[PDB]
């Protein structure tokens, strides 16, 4: 049996329904063996290496590729040299929206400073019961939930005055 | 000026840190005026009326209200037809745990039999220097310490076969 | 169940016992929405808005309201349109002293100059290693400890010439 | 002729097999004539005096006396100034489990308040059609079934905050 | 009949083969009747007293006493005033390796803090569903398995800053 | 069989009851072989070497180690790098008081002058007829009673102007 296009939309809708427990995570704060050729990500990982912390996602939405004149009146997202538009879950099937856009920003020392080479997003993260802030180090997390998507990148630095913005667009069934 | 939530946590943590000198106390062995409408407790009391004795507390711990799944596999307590989870002192602020759970049991005649209507807990109680047992009548106490919390209740009976378990959950500022 | 009067005394004593880690903190160096109607303070805050810095408390003591025949000769604190006298921890129960007086003064530019609208006291503050001065900006603090009490006020200015003195009298359960 | 030990085990197993229709019952809400030495229980009774109501059993299980360190990893029960451990029906003969443990708890006012001096357990109770709650006053019961075991005790009180946990360990032929 | 030396080797190999389900356990967090003379351990125990928790074993291996000149280029283990070397299962018969080395470490408050006096190792421990961590309190354990070896010792303390390392070397037929 | 703690209390009470016949004795008025390393005392001794004389005890009482909250305002004794509190015979068992404090002073020449190196206490001493004073040389003693406790010390000198104060704290079974 094959899965249908619209099963991929419904699964994308499901992840977007989890937005309020979705967090960016960053890690790998020491060098790779080859800093210019990061190893290929291993899908069996359940946590980033040398995990630094978590930051609640600022944006979790379905998207689709944009069409130029027609969609020029929407707020277009640029990503991967392509253009994308946001889609509501009510319109996901009609618009064919099987892509999920995920973003967060880490502002200065919201999380310990240093370099990072791994970027991911988790869902179902639960902070310890007395903590309401959106920036969490591992000791402030009650349950890290499920690591959903990640990438191995070349290092970026974070200092007292930097903002690190990270985002993915992903589909069910690549 | 106001007190913060976490000042209430730190004070609760202080009380729990006295656990080794915390004793249950019971008293009021004769009837109230109206046995089904006991008087409101007077915060200026420093001892229970007609004190019967003291029993070292079996449990003294921070707690917080428990929640679905996340707490299913923790140390749970049922009290007031609600569920509570124990919290260690090192995690007090992280968990929001500003409630103290106090529990003791009086087994049979380890204190004199009869009815009782007042229940409380003390701290800094010191037995006479030669006495090590956990069940003390007034004459075996060198210093009763400080009566911290108490309640005026309808009577319960204590007979040779009875075990009386008394439990409080308190916070510094309800 | 109720707390007794003397439990409030013992908790006040515990706060006074932390005096060596108690610091005044000030903040909110930009205007309130309504400069003459500051918002009610949020008990869940763990830090002042726009924190300016910290200054070690100069006085931390138990107090009680003065009486005219008795305390006639001893050192008399005026506060809240009322008169108060200091009480030692050993005398606290006899005197009914469940109030804590906290004071500090910030002299001139030992913290960055400007206006401030929030006043607080913290305990368990730890300066970064190798700093022993009593005046700390946030970047010189290793751990801010626990913000215990604070208030939102109308603005006051601080200049190179001024000394800002701030005092609270608080009880554990009003 | 005599009954064997293992006939007593098979009869205890039969009683336990009836667990889903077993209820605690409490009675005797006014004083005994002889309150210091209540009457011996009358085996011909078929209801408790002044019956207050019925509460579905929370536990109905075979047990046997516990031994020393050997049983300390198991599901222990303290009763009669002895220790006991639960036994499954399949292991009953091997373990000599001819004792039945019966327990229920009455929380606060789910049954009319007052004192009680008789404790019993019935089987084959049937509530009136449409009633599914586990707490039943006599007017809610279609058939009281059979009163199996009971005892005449010193009075105990029940008020809105009382939980009365009543338990027997019984065998068929003491 | 007598057991052979190599039957002991094969039984030691069997226990080492269970490494992945072997956990250190610590308990007895209140004093012995005599703190300087612990009771002799009871072979019939199945669980420690006052269980604190479990920590997956960090090393489980066969060993034998070291021979003075020929082993001297190996990594030697020091235990019980003697020297020992590790032996792989395939070499166990040739080297006579009938001893089992068990070790684990408890880091800080990964189990509740306090004192402990009992040390042991269990096999076949099973954590409750969904729990993957190596540090488990009893509420987190589905099945504690079989306590294999243990000892009663004088108390040791555990604090937030410290690590507790415990190891045994045991033979099957001592 | 073992003696109990409280048997040691009762035996201390007995020794204290003999106070009116208790005398300090001093002896060994010539050097030890090594004046900085006296020989260990022999429990089979029945009199001091080179006995100088006897002086009625000026204080004989039960004592116990002092503990701060209780005893900060009791009558305390300093001895052996510790602080001690006096206990009365009717409170011995409640206070755990199994230690005996024994004291006397020899004022100048009321015993012959010179050095001494052994110190002890006797009971049941009887002076010769017609001697009522409290300072006795051996020729004034009709019965020396029983030497109870003694020690071999480094030498001290006694002159017309000195007072020699000597005291012990002892228990029956150290």
């Amino acid at each position: 049996a094959i899965a249908t296009y619209n099963s991929h939309v419904e699964l994308a809708k499901y992840l977007v329904s989890k937005a309020d427990s979705v967090y960016l995570t960053i890690g790998k704060s020491t060098p790779w063996s080859n800093e210019t050729n990061p190893p290929q990500p291993d899908e069996n990982a359940t946590v980033l290496q040398e995990v630094i912390g978590y930051k609640k996602a600022t944006k979790v939405t379905l998207v689709r590729p944009s069409k130029s004149p027609e969609d020029d009146n929407k707020n277009l997202i640029s990503y991967g040299n392509k253009s994308w538009v946001e889609v509501t879950p009510e319109n996901a099937k009609a618009e064919g929206a099987k892509w999920v856009y995920l973003e967060s920003s880490i502002v200065g020392d919201e999380l310990p400073l240093g370099t990072y080479r791994q970027v991911g997003f988790v869902m179902d993260l639960v902070a310890k019961s007395g903590i309401s802030k959106f920036n969490l180090v591992p000791s402030e997390v009650e349950s890290t939930g499920t690591l959903l998507f990640f990438d191995n990148k070349q290092f970026q630095n974070r200092s007292e005055q930097t903002t690190a913005k990270e985002r993915f667009i992903v589909e069910v069934d690549p």
